[PDB]
């Protein structure tokens, strides 16, 4: 099995490090990319536990492989801190509305 699958995407673990090291660059440096700025604050309203500290920060992680430069960001998302740890990998299908799901 995949080490992630949102919806019927398959991420190994080095594409979340990619997603979560483009992401992280643009946060330790104040910058965003896409209409929706990302990366921007994951709120966690769904409330998972994630097990490293927050405030957490969500950034695409794309179907393609591709790391997101502004595109549609499709439903994936990787979760992380300041402190680049990786909080855990999301996405909004199978969910409700703005909800997400932990991918499995």
């Amino acid at each position: 099995a995949c080490d992630y699958t949102c919806g019927s995407n398959c991420y190994s673990s080095s594409d979340v490090s990619t997603a979560q090291a483009a992401g992280y660059k643009l946060h330790e440096d104040g910058e965003t990319v896409g209409s929706n700025s990302y990366p921007h604050e994951f709120r966690n309203w769904n409330g998972f536990d994630f097990s490293v500290s927050s405030p957490y920060y969500e950034y695409p992680i794309l179907s393609s492989g591709d790391v997101y430069s502004g595109g549609s960001p499709g439903a994936d998302r990787v979760v992380f801190n300041e402190n680049n740890q990786l909080a855990g990998v999301i996405t909004h299908t199978g969910a409700s509305g703005n909800n997400f799901v932990e991918c499995t």
